[PDB]
């Protein structure tokens, strides 16, 4: 029943002779903006006057503001903050978008509140990845790549389906696979994975970590357990693989297996499954979007504040204890985003 | 204060012309054995008539029954399934095990229950890594390693601590810390790990796929969202690196931190806590040491069960499901464990 795009299924032909205006040199915009580059399509970056201007100058980018990045593209991407979208659109993008010019999201959230709109005479599309900048940057130089989800908005040049596909082809996102889902379904997706699983994943290893420091565990064994070692987060991505009861099967002492089993299925009240549901509510019923819109009408002056909380916390003191302490394996990163050849 | 132990801190010296038995061939077993060769220490691999045996041979170790390598050895490191303590340590080891030999096992359950005890001329330790095989040898080859604890249970010799930490140099784990702590203590902790966080974390991921689903989302879509993409097991070890917290803070679109930080600290009622408890108390007072004991019964036939079923649950079918339809970044692991 899915509709699924491997390498077989795409082509850079119809980036020929086409220049991308990659909007934004964040998380998304910096590995799309390298990734598309490597993959021999021409990329201008629309940035305006921050950090990330100075970035992508550094990295070797014809960089200018948005609207004349938008004025010189056959393809723009908008990776902005979706708050942002707007704004940008009405002002920067709309008026300078060319004729048969396709623009994508990668985020539905801005096309579910009208923020971001269908026009005449151009393409619109999201290009989702399931994935943050640095992996699609690692797994793309090793001739791999994250997967995505896709969805064709409006197709006046009837060519925006190859286009959008072509642009995942050059990120490397078809190594993996692009499935097509609603902007919509994809929007709420995203939203449930960011509100409910993450903060009750962390949520649950710092549950973990209080109950053995409160019952005379060292703090610094204690971290490295629920977390710290790296174990379980090896658990989680070796799992991504093979599958989670898999791994246990595998890489599981017996004792290890046999108290896994004991309380597998076991560990969550009914309340737990009861908030997913009232936090995908949130997310559908329009509740959360006006809570952002609120959060992101101060320029995150309420985020900034959380942000610096969140490093008083006693796992986040434990951590840097921890850190301090054990030397932690991790690849160099300094010319991650450098120019490099088509894998 | 916390004592640890990096690679200033031991050398390979106490190994020089010194005979490692590694008793087992298993996750554990096969990495020790691969990463000491490569190290340059003399390795003998002892085993029962079984896979790993043949897979130790396959491998160019020098592989007998478990009574004849520790009998030709220095130091025996005991890497077979805890309920198999008891009864390899009294027929096969003690009556073998040389004068000032090391025995070390790397888990203390072994230990708590009295299944391996202090011999008279003889030294007795832990040395418990805190990862499985394939990543300690993965990380082995990257000039890397993961990190231990370790206790000096029994030293008649006086000599069992730089031993026992050139064993940890050797197989690596002197490259992130090796951490005294009691063997009493690592039983209890490693079970937590294994009996509360682990399930908890997987019941989580299983809560938010069966949530999605019954709400109408595309299975797949849904599967790789709650771990089927590897974003949250890339979350949880760029983590373990710079902090929770600090990946969102780091690698999360604004939108994504807004609503990470609306439910952070709020998504667990008290009764997750006290469940920990339950399980610890468990793990502490004997009842989970009945349990496993029951279990290991006819070969651990009650666990292969669990096994299959588990292949059957939704989250799995959506799993092989996901990923005939998706292509996952793999590193090829074939000769891993052959020589360097
Ligand atoms: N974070 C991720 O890994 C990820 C994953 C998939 C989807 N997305 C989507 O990608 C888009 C970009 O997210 P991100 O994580 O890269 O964000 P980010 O926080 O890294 O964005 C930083 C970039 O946005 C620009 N920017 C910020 N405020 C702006 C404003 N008011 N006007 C113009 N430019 C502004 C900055 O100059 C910079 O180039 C969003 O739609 C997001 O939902 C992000
Ligand atoms: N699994 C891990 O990654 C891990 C991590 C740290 C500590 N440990 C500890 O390492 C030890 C070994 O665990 P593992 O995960 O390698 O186990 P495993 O299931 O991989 O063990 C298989 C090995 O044990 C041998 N074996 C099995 N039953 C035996 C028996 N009755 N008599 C003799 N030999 C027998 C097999 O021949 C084989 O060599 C345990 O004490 C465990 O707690 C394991
Ligand atoms: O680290 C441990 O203890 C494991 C075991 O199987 O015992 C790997 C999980
Ligand atoms: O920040 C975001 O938006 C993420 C996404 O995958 O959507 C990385 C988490
Ligand atoms: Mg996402
Ligand atoms: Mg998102
Ligand atoms: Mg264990
Ligand atoms: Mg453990």
């Amino acid at each position: 029943n899915d509709l699924i795009y491997q390498d077989e299924h795409a082509s850079l032909q119809p980036l020929e002779g086409r220049t991308v205006a990659v909007i934004g040199y964040g998380i998304q915009g910096r590995a799309f903006a390298a990734n598309l580059r490597d993959s021999g399509v021409a990329v201008r970056v629309g940035n305006i006057d921050d950090r990330y201007f100075e970035l992508a100058r550094a990295e070797g980018h014809r960089v200018t503001n948005i609207a004349e990045a938008v004025a010189h593209a056959d393809i723009v991407l908008l990776l902005i903050p979706d708050e942002a979208h707007g704004a940008v659109f009405d002002v920067d993008i709309a008026p300078n978008l060319r004729d048969g010019a396709l623009l994508c999201v990668a985020h539905g959230h801005s096309l579910v509140q009208g923020d971001v709109r269908p026009l005449p005479g151009r393409d619109l599309a999201m290009l989702a990845p399931r994935m943050y900048g640095d992996p699609i940057r690692r797994y793309y130089l090793a001739g791999q790549g994250a997967p995505a989800y896709f969805d064709i908005v409006a197709d006046h040049t009837g060519r925006a389906r190859d286009r959008v596909l072509a642009i995942a082809r050059a990120v490397g996102f078809t190594r993996a696979g692009v499935m097509a889902l609603g902007y919509r379904q994809e929007t709420f997706l995203d939203l449930f994975q960011e509100q409910f699983l993450a903060p009750a994943l962390v949520d649950l290893v710092e549950t973990g970590f209080q109950v053995l420091v409160e019952r005379g565990f060292n703090p610094k064994a204690a971290l490295l357990e629920v977390y710290g070692s790296g174990e379980m987060g090896k658990m989680m991505l070796d799992g991504a693989d093979i599958g989670l009861d898999e791994v246990v099967a595998l890489q599981g002492s017996p004792t290890c297996q046999v108290g896994y089993h004991r309380w597998r299925g076991r560990t969550l009240p009914t309340a737990v499954r009861e908030l997913a549901a009232r936090v995908l509510d949130q997310i559908e019923g329009g509740d959360f979007s006006a809570y952002l819109k609120e959060q992101a009408s101060n320029d995150y002056a309420s985020l900034d504040d959380a942000r610096r909380a969140a490093l008083k916390r006693p796992l986040n003191v434990a951590h840097a204890q921890v850190r301090a302490a054990f030397r932690f394996p991790t690849e160099a990163a300094g010319g991650l985003y450098q120019a490099a050849q088509a894998p």
